[PDB]
């Protein structure tokens, strides 16, 4: 979830994840990714 995913260092993205990062489960309401 959005806490999960920052608490962990990662960011809530409505795209693909960035070069040199990784999904890490969802954000808001699974919409999200959680990229890290």
């Amino acid at each position: 979830d959005h806490y999960a995913c920052v608490s962990s260092g990662g960011q809530c993205l409505y795209s693909a994840c960035p070069i040199f990062t990784k999904i890490q489960g969802t954000c808001y309401r699974g919409k999200a990714k959680c990229c890290k």
